[PDB]
């Protein structure tokens, strides 16, 4: 049994959808952000929610599930692709980078909803060819469609990226998913053995290094007095196994298993100063500044869409009670 219900979320139109296990709220105008995700059995909110509309607009990448197309930093907002030079807005001033892409602060359209025994589906879409300021930076006819499915104890979250134009383009996508994470009573695990060395502008030097505490990270560790803003390489490419982050809440015994497919090659993990009570385990299909690295695409995760092609990158959030 499942429902869809149109609502107002802090003065903006939104769609609440759910079954008897999970409820989401997606906010199409706010970069199609999944702003709320509630575990129905225990009635716990899983995502960091904004106090007011105003605070959300202040930091739209730090609540719910913001969409990063493309994810993280591009040095000087410049790169070339197949002979051609691109200049993206340098919105991160102190580090002279473009940061977080085109989509987390634009209006997406609701394209359909569907309800059956197989679950409840909400689909949103945005066509970058309709955003003139985006076209000035990135003159290509990219269309991104999100497919959200709640089925049983899992929110599935699929991005389909389409090239509807006449020239090829590089792309990557990531999510700035922000979970409630009380430092005292939560544990975190991640399928990674290595991470990217970063310079003072948070750009990769191109070198990998071992994660010294990787056994701890594998099994589940606390993050008390650890400040993270780290680009981890998923262990999947090299060892197989899983590709996922796990948050465990110790009081309510809730596991949150955030899986991503083989295209999701990197995880940025961010917790600010470690005192803010949240955690962002961010899966990305390409590494920070991927466009500018002369490294194999199997390592960076850089991908290209030829005219007429499309790709679907899949991930999911499963709630288990134990
Ligand atoms: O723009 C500076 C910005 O960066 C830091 O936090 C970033 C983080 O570096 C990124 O990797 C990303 O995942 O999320 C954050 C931006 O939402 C600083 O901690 C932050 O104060 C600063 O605004």
């Amino acid at each position: 049994a499942n429902f869809i219900e149109k609502i107002t979320y802090l003065g903006t139109p939104a769609i609440k959808a759910g079954n008897e296990h999970l409820e989401m709220i997606v906010v199409p105008e706010w970069g199609s952000n999944v702003i709320s995700l509630v575990d129905k059995t225990t009635n716990v909110q899983l995502l960091r929610e904004p106090e007011t509309a105003e605070s959300f607009h202040d930091t739209p990448t730090l609540y719910g599930i913001p969409i990063l197309f493309p994810p993280n930093r591009i040095s000087d907002g410049t790169f070339s692709f197949r002979g051609r030079t691109y200049h993206f807005d340098i919105n991160e001033k102190d580090k002279h980078n473009h940061l977080h892409g085109f989509l987390y602060h634009e209006k997406w359209n609701v394209v359909t909803t569907k309800q059956t025994d197989e679950g409840v589906i909400v689909e949103t879409e945005i066509d970058l060819s309709e955003l003139p300021h985006v076209q000035k930076q990135f003159p290509h006819h990219a269309v991104v469609r999100m497919t959200y499915t709640i089925k049983e104890n899992t929110l599935f979250k699929h991005a389909t990226v389409m090239n509807k134009g006449k020239e090829a383009f590089p792309w990557g996508i990531g999510y700035h998913t922000t979970f409630i994470f009380p430092a005292e009573s939560s544990l975190f695990s991640l399928t990674a053995d290595q991470q990217w060395e970063l310079d003072e502008r948070l750009l990769p030097t191109g070198k990998l290094m071992d994660v010294p505490y990787k056994e701890a990270l594998h099994e589940g560790m606390d993050l008390r007095h650890k400040q993270l803003d780290d680009v981890f390489l998923s262990s999947y490419q090299k060892r197989g196994g899983e590709n996922q982050a796990v948050i465990y809440h110790q009081h309510a015994h809730i596991s949150i298993i955030y899986k991503a497919d083989e295209q999701f090659k990197h995880w940025v993990v961010y917790n600010a100063d470690g005192k803010q009570g949240y955690l962002c385990p961010e899966p990305y299909t390409w590494v920070t500044n991927a466009v500018n690295l002369d490294l194999p695409s199997s390592l960076t995760g850089l991908q290209v869409l030829e005219p007429g092609e499309e790709t679907t990158a899949k991930s999911s959030i499963t709630i288990e009670l134990n």
